[PDB]
């Protein structure tokens, strides 16, 4: 068969004798998206012998299925059913009224299985090497939760399987792909007051820790600009085909940015009800909150012509193709008049479900600011952790207290839905409820992971931390030797999601076990 | 004009009535080939009114042109001429007797140009730097020579200005291209002896010396094959295109082989006409001159079938295009027949000038012999330099000697000349005069630097001696970000030979400058 992956083959039996078909296709996750054209099924020339037309629709989601006249452009039936992955269906037009009934040919196969078996392979090593071995300065909780954003990141850079889940989403909502970066920013942050607040009690100077500071900003956009951008399998570097926006481009503007706020309003930890942590930092929430207001009135009032104000759609097919060339809006408006086309990212994750043809940057100059603003709560997490670090109790409250309000904030803004709320989540856009949910599940983490792993010490946080002590070593070599052989061979199947499932946890288990080797030898590269 | 790099234009007028002319082309540096059809002329259809074609002629070398009559298949007349890049010729053929007459209608460039500034301008700074500074344990003549053969090696692998004698040669002869192998198994030859005196007059054991040189052996060869040989551009590996030979490998089995035969007879160094460094290791000799033996009889006593026995060829067109798949003779035979073709180098350096169609790999299974031979004189250089290192004199007379004797044993088997001697010289093949004629010049280029930089001081070997420190990191390095900027970029002008040169110059500067780096924060690897 000539199915790819997460198709299935759909055959269209035409009964009716006077009038031609065609049939449309929808996603139900395509949000108020066009109907497309999927095939068209001539009329049956004589009783008997029913016409017949085969497509593939795709498994992922749902399927919306419209059969209308192609002469009078009316409708016939319409179907809404969720097909399986290499299955075989039927579908028969016939008259009495119109009838299409769908039959099932051949059974699909459960493509989610290979999931359900490597955890329960996992869970089975877990219980196991726990049972045996029963039988038998740094903080380590924040080397934990970045070494578990690692290993998230290798496995759903290389591919996750192909598994839609495993990918960034489309425009609107989360997947495990949308988690990790909002999640090294907030970590970023928690270590630019861990290790300034310790630079400066040792009596380092402002104005060194200054160009210290600079020299790592500037460092990190380089190395983003020249050696993590570009595809240079695709030919020589070209000026105007060079992307300026990236990765370490945001995380080098927010390091710049944060940290040089943090040192110029730095102040001694002092020596219970309080709210030090948050008094003592005043100024830095005021300008926060500028930027964030900056940010909702530059997103919602500032026209783009030839575009809706304040437009938070993917353009494309999507608003029912009102506004095909609209994507991003403000933020695509800004990046398009302030870089142009050719320096933006020119595969966004709406064009495969919206079929968007403008180019989208996801790491674009607009939400630099709620990075920021993601960055400045990490801060506050290592706020709380240095300021009561006497007493444990005070640290789960203060983590338990922020987790709550950043998720009711969440709640509010995005109304408990994909789409329908005032602020929709939202990672190409970086949007505000995008960074309070993701800022809530970072200090949830930080609530479970500081007693078991600091504190109690039951868990060594093992095997996370190793590559948490060697990230950007971690970045920089699964970006550089992505293509090489152990991470990558060819395969016996390219539609095969065991295969591709099989390959990424092995290319990701081997990240960690070069990292569990560069900590036996004590080598840490730190940018 | 449609001329690539290093092409002329030959325009054809035939003033002839009732002939018709086929073009043949051969250049003058390929050996016995045969002539290749450049153009076909039409007859005059009217007197007064010369049929015209038109023809590209590669210009690195001198040509030879053959006008055929191609009815009755006779020669009408015959040029051997030196075209120049991007010139515009005129060939006229007339009755009188037939003469054929060439006219320059535009001069040529010339090409050699950028090279020949290029060497000014670095003649330039050395001589400006030189006046300027007048106003104002570890070899160091055996990292400067490291470094030198890294620096050649560098600016020849990313392309070498495009510039023929920058290339490998063809078949038979040497480029600058065709140095810097032999000298790196010359001299990890001497650091063998050196590393492995010393270890041992330290007391370590010679089993823990064996795990050491096997673990470096291994990881030499897995290097080799995992990281250097695949085209990760082309896609994800599979084993039927892996290639099993190459520089690494070679590397780690001469290494291998040389360590664990020095390993297995070493002797403490004692403490002026005596021959003890020679004699002191005669099992050494022995074993090397029965390898050299066996090397001699499989390259011209193996019968390979459907082949001449002894043949030293490219095959192709050359030889007279009798033996078209005989590429590398007996050597080429054992490497499809324990390989197979699959496995091996598939763009030989012959197929451009021979239009060899079969793979033939130049790291093969029998030069490995010559490669041991290479790194066993390397060994004696070594040996010289710690058997009188009390005595300079001592040191230059051997020095001296070796180069005499194995520079008379190149002249004695190449007859000075390309094509013509009974071994002549060749890299794809790792011929005994290959390794003698490079020997020579090692001990020749040893024989300059030890006095100069390691005796009297006069120059410290800046700034070679820096990426000779870190030889292993800049060549994996060079290999894995070749295509990266900025070593790499678009240029105006593909089929220029200037813009190509100063690409490669400054690439290979910047190679010099990250090992200087490298060398200041002292951060070294050793495989
Ligand atoms: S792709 C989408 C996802 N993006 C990525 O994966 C991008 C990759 N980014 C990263 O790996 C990181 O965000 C980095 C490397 C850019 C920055 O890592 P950071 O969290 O800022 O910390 P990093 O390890 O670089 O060290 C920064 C400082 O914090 C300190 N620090 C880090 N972790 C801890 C900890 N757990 N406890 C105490 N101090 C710590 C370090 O000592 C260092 O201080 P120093 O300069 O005085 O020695
Ligand atoms: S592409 C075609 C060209 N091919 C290449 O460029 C391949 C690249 N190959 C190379 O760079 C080298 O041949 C290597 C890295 C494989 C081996 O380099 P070598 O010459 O064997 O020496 P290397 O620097 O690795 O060190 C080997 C030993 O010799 C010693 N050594 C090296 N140079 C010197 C010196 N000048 N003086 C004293 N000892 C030395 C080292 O200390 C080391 O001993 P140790 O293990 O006790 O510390
Ligand atoms: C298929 O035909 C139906 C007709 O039932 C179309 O639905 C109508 O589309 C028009 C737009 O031209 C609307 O004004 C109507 O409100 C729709 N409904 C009805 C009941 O008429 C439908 O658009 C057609 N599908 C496609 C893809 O064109
Ligand atoms: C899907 O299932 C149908 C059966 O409903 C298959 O149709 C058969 O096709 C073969 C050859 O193509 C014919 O010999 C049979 O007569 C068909 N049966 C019917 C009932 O039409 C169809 O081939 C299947 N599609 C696949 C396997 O891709
Ligand atoms: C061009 O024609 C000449 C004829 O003068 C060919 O030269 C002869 O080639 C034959 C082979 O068929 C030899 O036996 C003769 O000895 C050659 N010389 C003479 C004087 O006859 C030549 O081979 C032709 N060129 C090509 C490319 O075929
Ligand atoms: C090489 O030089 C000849 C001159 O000998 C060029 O021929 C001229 O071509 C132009 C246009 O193609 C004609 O208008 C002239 O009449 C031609 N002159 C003669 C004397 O034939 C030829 O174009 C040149 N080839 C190039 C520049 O590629
Ligand atoms: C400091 C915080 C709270 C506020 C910062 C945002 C303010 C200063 C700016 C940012 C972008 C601005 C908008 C940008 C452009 C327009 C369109 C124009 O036709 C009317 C004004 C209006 C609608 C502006 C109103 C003020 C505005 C919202
Ligand atoms: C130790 C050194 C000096 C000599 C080693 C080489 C000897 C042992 C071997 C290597 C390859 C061998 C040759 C390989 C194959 C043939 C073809 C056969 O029809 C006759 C013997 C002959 C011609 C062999 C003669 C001996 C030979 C030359
Ligand atoms: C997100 C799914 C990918 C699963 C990655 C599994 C990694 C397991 C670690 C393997 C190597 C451990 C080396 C450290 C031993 C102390
Ligand atoms: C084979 C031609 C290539 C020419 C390479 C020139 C390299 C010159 C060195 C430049 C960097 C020097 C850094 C060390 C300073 C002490
Ligand atoms: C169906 O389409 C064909 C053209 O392919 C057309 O000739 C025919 O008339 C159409 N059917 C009806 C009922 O009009
Ligand atoms: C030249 O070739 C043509 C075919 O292209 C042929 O017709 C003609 O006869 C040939 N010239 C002579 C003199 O035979
Ligand atoms: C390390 C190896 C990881 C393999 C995990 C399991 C892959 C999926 C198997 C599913 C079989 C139906
Ligand atoms: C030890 C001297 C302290 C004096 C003040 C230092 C201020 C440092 C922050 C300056 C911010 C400049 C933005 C680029
Ligand atoms: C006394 C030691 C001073 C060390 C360097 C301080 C100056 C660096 C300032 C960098 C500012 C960059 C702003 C874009
Ligand atoms: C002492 C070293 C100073 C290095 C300065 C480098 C330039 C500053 C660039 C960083 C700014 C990036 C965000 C605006
Ligand atoms: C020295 C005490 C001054 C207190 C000023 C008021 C501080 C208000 C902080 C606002 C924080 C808003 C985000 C939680
Ligand atoms: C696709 C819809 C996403 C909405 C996410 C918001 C959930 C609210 C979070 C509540 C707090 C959780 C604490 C870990
Ligand atoms: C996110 C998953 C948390 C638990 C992972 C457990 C891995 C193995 C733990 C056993 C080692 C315990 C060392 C103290
Ligand atoms: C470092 C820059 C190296 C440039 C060397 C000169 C290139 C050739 C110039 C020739 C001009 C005709
Ligand atoms: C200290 C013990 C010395 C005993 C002899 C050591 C011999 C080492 C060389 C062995 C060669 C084996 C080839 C793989
Ligand atoms: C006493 C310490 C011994 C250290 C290891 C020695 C044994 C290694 C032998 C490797 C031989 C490889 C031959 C292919
Ligand atoms: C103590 C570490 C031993 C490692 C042994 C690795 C296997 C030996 C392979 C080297 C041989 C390569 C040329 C035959
Ligand atoms: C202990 C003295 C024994 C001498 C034996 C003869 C040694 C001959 C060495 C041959 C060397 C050939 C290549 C130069
Ligand atoms: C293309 C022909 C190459 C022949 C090379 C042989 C030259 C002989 C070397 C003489 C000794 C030189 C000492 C440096
Ligand atoms: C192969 C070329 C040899 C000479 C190169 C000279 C480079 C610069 C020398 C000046 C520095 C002297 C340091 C003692
Ligand atoms: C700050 C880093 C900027 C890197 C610019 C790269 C330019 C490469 C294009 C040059 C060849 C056309
Ligand atoms: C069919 C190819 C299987 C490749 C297996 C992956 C290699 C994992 C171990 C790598 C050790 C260097
Ligand atoms: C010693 C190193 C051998 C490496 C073998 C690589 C095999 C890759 C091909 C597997 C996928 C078809
Ligand atoms: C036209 C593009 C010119 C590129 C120049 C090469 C860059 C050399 C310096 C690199 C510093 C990182
Ligand atoms: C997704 C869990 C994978 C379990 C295997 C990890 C160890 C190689
Ligand atoms: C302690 C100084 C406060 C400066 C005003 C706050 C907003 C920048
Ligand atoms: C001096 C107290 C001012 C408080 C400002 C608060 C800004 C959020
Ligand atoms: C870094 C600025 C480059 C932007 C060039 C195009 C501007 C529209
Ligand atoms: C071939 C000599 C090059 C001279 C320039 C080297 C310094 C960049
Ligand atoms: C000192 C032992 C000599 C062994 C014979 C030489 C050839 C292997
Ligand atoms: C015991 C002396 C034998 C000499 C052998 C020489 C081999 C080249
Ligand atoms: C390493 C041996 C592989 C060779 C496979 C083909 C043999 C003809």
């Amino acid at each position: 068969a000539e199915l790819k992956m997460d198709q299935a083959l759909l055959l269209i039996h035409n009964e009716l004798l006077w009038t031609n078909l065609t049939v449309y296709w929808k996603s139900e996750c395509c949000y108020h998206c066009l109907f497309q054209v999927l095939v068209n099924v001539p009329q049956s020339p004589k009783a008997g012998k029913p016409s017949a037309a085969a497509a593939s629709v795709s498994t992922q989601h749902g399927s919306i299925l419209q059969l209308n006249d192609t002469l009078e452009e009316k409708e016939v039936c319409r179907l809404e059913y969720r097909f399986g992955e290499f299955g075989n269906y039927s579908l028969l037009v016939k008259n009495i009224e119109i009838a299409c009934d769908l039959a099932v040919n051949e059974d699909p196969v459960d493509s989610n299985l290979p999931v359900s078996i490597a955890f329960l392979i996992g869970l089975a090593v877990i219980i196991v090497i726990s049972f045996l071995r029963l039988l038998l300065p740094r903080l380590r909780s924040v080397d934990t939760f970045r070494g578990i954003a690692l290993i998230l990141m290798v496995f759903v850079n290389y591919g996750g399987g192909k598994y839609w889940y495993f990918k960034h989403a489309s425009w609107n909502g989360l997947t495990v792909a949308d988690l990790v970066f909002p999640w090294f920013v907030f970590i970023m942050g928690s270590s630019i007051f861990l290790s300034m607040t310790s630079i400066l009690q040792r009596g380092c100077s402002k104005f060194r820790l200054l160009g210290k500071i600079a020299w790592r900003s500037f460092l990190l956009i380089c190395i983003g600009i020249i050696i993590v951008n570009p595809n240079y399998c695709l030919g020589p570097l070209s000026w105007d085909k060079v992307r300026i926006p990236g990765v370490l481009q945001r995380l080098g503007v927010t390091y710049f940015v944060v940290a040089v706020l943090e040192l110029l309003f730095a102040k001694p930890v002092p020596e219970c009800l309080s709210l030090r942590d948050i008094t003592s930092s005043w100024p830095q929430w005021l300008l926060i909150l500028v930027l964030e207001g900056l940010w909702l009135g530059l997103t919602f009032l500032l026209p783009v012509p030839g575009c809706p104000t304040g437009y938070l759609g993917p353009g494309g097919i999507g608003d029912f193709g009102k506004y095909p060339n609209c994507t991003g809006g403000a933020a695509g408006y800004i990046d398009r008049l302030l870089l142009g086309d050719d320096h933006l990212y020119q595969h966004p994750s709406s064009a495969v479900l919206y079929h968007t043809e403008v180019a989208y940057d996801p790491e674009g100059i607009l939400g630099t600011i709620n990075s920021i603003v993601m960055a400045f709560l990490g801060v506050q997490a290592g706020k709380i952790l240095l300021y009561y670090k006497a007493r444990t109790k005070d640290i789960l409250i203060r983590f338990t207290a922020w987790c709550c309000i950043l998720g009711l904030i969440s709640v509010a803004l995005t109304k408990v839905s994909e789409n329908e709320g005032f602020i929709p989540v939202n990672k190409n856009l970086w949007s505000l409820s995008y960074v309070t949910t993701l800022s809530s599940f970072a200090f949830f983490i930080l609530l479970v992971l500081y007693p078991v792993v600091d504190v109690k010490g039951l868990w060594t946080g093992t095997p996370f931390f190793y590559p948490g002590m060697n990230s950007i070593l971690v970045y920089v070599g699964h970006e550089v030797f992505e293509n090489y052989f152990p991470f990558q061979w060819k395969l016996k199947d390219n539609q095969s999601h065991k295969e591709h499932l099989t390959q990424n946890i092995v290319a990701t288990a081997l990240w960690v076990l070069i990292a569990y080797i560069l900590y036996r030898k004590k080598i840490f590269w730190k940018i």
